[PDB]
């Protein structure tokens, strides 16, 4: 990736193998928790177009899901290619082609182009782009994988508050629609779909309240 | 991170993998224990607040405390704003701006932005307060994770001395509320809830002797 | 390999150990599976043809495939010497000679020679010509090991769509043939061949769907 | 810590998280056999007073003994004190604040402060005084985890004079009293903490012997 | 071992011990099989004589196998002394002295000695020489480890041919004695010595195939 | 250790975690084989005195050893006092203090004057005098470990000649008097120590034939 040394230059070098492997232990191991989003995120600091294709085609499993990625960057470059046109003429002086759709991802662009593009003043964040595209295919991906929507939590006869509350923010982290309706959830549906004696005393202490203030006061029966 | 290199330049670069992996490693086997908290303040040296949301983001476990999280570093930014007005003014000539209690955690700031903050003359650390904002909301999921206080601790039928002294330790180390309280509790409760004979050696020693001399007291019945 | 330095030389040096045994395990455990291509041509950025014949030499097992490669690039070598005649003539001053079938595997070549080959300007890529002849010979290798055809996978009595998809995607990455064909298979045999239940819902949604949505169609029976 | 660059500066850097991981399996693994003093003193090479804080914070278990610590640092804190009294004066031209008992650990003072007093010059070895308490202190924690003086080893009916030896060289160094009692444990209580027979051949030998030549002898019966 | 440095300059570096347990591993878990020959041509890439000695003098295990190394390596350098005589005269101006068949080695020579020999011009490859007879060692161990000749391979019963193709292979890269005659029982003993219906369909496709089309016309029965 | 950087300065640096628990593993696994003194030789490659000391310190097993050690590196520190004696003189302009025998173990000697004493010119190798008086004594230590003599290995009934050249120079590796008589009982005692058919074999081969004959002639019955 584009490292950038203190000498002021940016050179791409090969991807280590230790990244190679620990994004492949974190996507066996971990399937495709919620968790596997910054996991990509992080692994993919500074990574070029070609880097990254070489991380989604180093997985071997779950073959679905990297055919719906192989769907979503297909649209997602299909939506960029109609957000931004040909320019339609010969090479200025001293300027460079405009990626396209299909450019931003590492299927027709070399990487000596791409180093170019993200090096050359003003910037332009190729690989940027391509992250976010598949992070939004990793969106579907993690949404498809959870078999529950929001609206099934429901505590147990003896289960902990505790455990109840993992439960339910796993499945909120799984189900993302918006920021002001993952409020709503959390504000209601936390009580809401409760143990009788712990609705009781969820209403007890009243709404204005604080998490950790319920969890404390839900800390015994 | 900025690593301070002897050229002279602060320039951040990719978090290492070996970094984040520890930090899991961390969180899963050690659950959250009082030692997660050195290892998160040795493991974050220099972080960016980026890298540290990337940290937080990484776990996908415990969920009730990552959420505890996200409602601590929320208040203490909200309790930032307050202490911290806004200027009210126009950018002036060679100077930044401001940042904010959003702009503190890595949400509402880029890297740029962040790196400029924590390197321009005088420097302001973003990452620091980050990180004691964090800190200061791992204090209260030790708390709530450990299911004892302090004045629960009592020594067995035969419980060794050692261990005895062992789970006090623990306790104390997790409930933390000052330093002359825990000095309180340090040279009393140690002796006064201890069985018997321990009782009748602990006050033949008497009081103003050290640990090391209770215990090599009390080092058989 | 030839790493590029800032200082703006490319010097080859000794592969890390730490490639060998990453390329060794991923052929034992991961066998001959369709992922181990793309490891290969991760593991072998900038390799030199020595470099990729030590990778190559390094597997113990499978000799069969092996054999089949050394074949393979042996077919490859024998087609460029005759796209590539031999000029048939001295040194001319300031020139080196050029590669031949045999000089573009490390057999008939020296390193000294290689790095002058792919470090000279122009450039010739004699390691890139190296890895793709490898990876034609492992083409062929993956699609002898996938002892199955693409029209021979059908949905079982009850197994679940995702795992038919799975195992449809997984025989199609093993079957390569071309781009449109692959196509024709995708958007017919994938609902051709499935449970009869799963046959009539699919036409109830019918064609000029998106698998995203074949797939949530028939989550459930 | 301070790494001695071959430009001619020493600056501190965080401290890898392998020497933390290092540092920890030990301490779980070995306990508190003796051999972890040097191990501590070997991963402490060049450390700051804050590294060591962090790097005694981060064991979780044996807090008895770690009690044991923090209270002979504090000690030692207060020995230094009486041993360096306070200037009682402003600040004299290009001259720094001298370092209290308190300042010496990693509590009141920061890295800063620390870096310019373990480098300007002359340079003053806070890291290194720091590092001889925390030993002076891991030596009294591994003579109470030891039960068992010096003078209880004595070999059994048919056990091997090797592990006779063995036992009482573990014994001779988790029992530390000085040098000239230690080899006069070490010439007498060695034969004389033996089988009759054994008894009967050390004697037989006689002294003015190596132990070297009192294993070779009692090879046997 | 002489890295080449971008400077200019080559000097000897200690071997990294993650170089020397990775050798040893190999040696252990891969025990003799012919992959170990390429282990050691990759692992020892300019490496000095001395820590080739270092290298073969690590292995514990299998000392005949080393007693016919120590054997071939001196069988080797007697013939060097043999090939190349003393000059008989003195030193010549800004000349140093000729190594020896016992100096090729690292027994009778100095680390020093030997950097200057492979770093002066013009250079001499003295570790290359060594590394070339203890290769040549090697494959007579490798030979001898190997208790079958080449015309015992034989099908069995219903033993699949792409097994068959495997221990042949196995067995022809275990016995070397030339190409031609590699390649003599390679066009002829492959069906030589095959099953009944095997043989039958191999001479029903004939000769002038490959081994591609010989594994997938035997595919089935 | 006294690393040779390009520049063209040797400055100690902290020995790396990965030696030291790459000693400690050798030294746990391998037992005291004669393996762990080529081991030793290699992981204190340009160590000082003091890295030595605390390489010989970490081990906790095998007291017994590590105190013929610490007596044999006195015998050792000894006789170099009476090889050579003290000048009996003051310091010369420009000249450093001779070291003696204590001063070139760690005991008394410090770090800088380690360095200094091995990067003057000319250059004293303390850390190579202490590596041999190291070497010695496990010399004597890997004698002492092995419980049998030279004249005891005979071949079994139905002993594989492999295994009993194995364990013939496992036994000729561990005990060491010199080269000539080595020799003597390589060229014996080998076939002198055999199966009666071993033996009537050997003699119809005679003498004149090398290890790797005998082997082969008596690979069979």
């Amino acid at each position: 990736p584009i490292v950038q040394n203190l000498q002021g230059q940016m050179v791409h070098q090969a991807i280590s193998p230790r990244t190679l492997n620990a994004w492949v232990k974190v996507v066996e191991e971990k399937a495709f928790s919620p968790e596997v989003i910054p996991m990509f995120s992080a692994l993919s600091e500074g990574a070029t177009p070609q880097d990254l294709n070489t991380m989604l085609n180093t997985v071997g499993g779950h073959q679905a899901a990297m055919q719906m990625l192989k769907e979503t960057i297909n649209e997602e470059a299909a939506e960029w290619d109609r957000l931004h046109p040909v320019h339609a003429g010969p090479i200025a002086p001293g300027q460079m082609r405009e990626p396209r759709g299909s450019d931003i991802a590492g299927t027709t662009s070399t990487l000596q182009e791409q180093i170019g593009w993200m090096t050359h003043n003003p910037p332009i964040p190729v690989g940027e782009i391509y992250k976010r595209w598949i992070i939004l295919g990793l969106n579907k991906i993690v949404r498809m994988y959870s078999p529950t929507s929001i609206l099934d939590i429901r505590q147990g006869p003896k289960e902990p508050f505790r455990d109840y509350v993992d439960r339910f923010y796993k499945t909120l982290r799984a189900e993302q629609a918006s920021q002001e309706v993952k409020n709503w959830m959390t504000e209601t549906l936390l009580v809401q779909n409760a143990n009788p004696d712990c609705k009781t005393i969820l209403k007890a202490l009243g709404p204005g309240a604080t998490l950790e203030e319920m969890m404390t006061a839900c800390q015994g029966v």
